[PDB]
């Protein structure tokens, strides 16, 4: 089927309350991935998230607009597939991956981790990592949370995404022109 092949790595930096993160998208090895991720940055759709789930030298987790931990929806509507990949691992602090209820399930709710977790692969997608606000990623992670919840005590919350390198941008001006050209001259 039709499909909108990246060219390169995309960055998108989170514009969060307690500083700006940039993140680095590995959109060549997860297409699909980063596809969903840079398009529902782009329509806002992360605008006033919070990170609902905080562990301490584990993980931090958001990208749920009902706030509630089990909400969100991919960029299609519909859940979809992992992209696990062998030179990609949990191995280091601030890998981005996604959260999921199951196989090829994945909607919008991401997390960074914040040391290696090798149990994490093959589990969760990973699609990035962060490259820049390493003191704003400990920042997050020194918020206490709720011992009960996981939820942060203190809000942690994206103000908004911008996406740096976005390299869906050749595949969709590709469609975008041959569709004005059909539109124009073969109706």
């Amino acid at each position: 089927s039709s499909g909108l092949v990246p060219r390169g790595s995309g960055y998108v930096r989170l514009h969060t309350n307690k500083g700006d993160l940039n993140l680095e998208l590995h959109c060549d090895l997860t297409p699909k991935t980063c596809e969903n991720f840079i398009r529902l940055c782009k329509k806002h759709y992360y605008d006033g998230t919070i990170f609902h789930r905080s562990i301490r030298n584990f993980v931090i987790q958001g990208g749920d607009p009902t706030g509630t931990g089990t909400g969100g929806e991919s960029y299609w509507g519909k859940p979809f597939k992992d992209e696990f990949r062998p030179n990609l691992s949990h191995t280091g602090r601030g890998i981005l991956s996604m959260a999921n209820s199951g196989p090829n399930s994945n909607r919008s709710q991401f997390f960074i981790t914040f040391r290696s977790c090798a149990y994490l692969d093959k589990k969760h997608t990973i699609f990035g990592r962060v490259v820049g606000g390493f003191d704003v990623l400990t920042a997050m992670e020194n918020v206490e949370s709720d011992p009960k919840t996981d939820r942060p005590k203190e809000e942690i919350r994206i103000d908004a995404t911008t996406v740096f390198v976005d390299p869906y941008e050749e595949a969709d001006a590709q469609i975008a022109q041959e569709r004005k050209t059909q539109l124009k001259v073969a109706p």
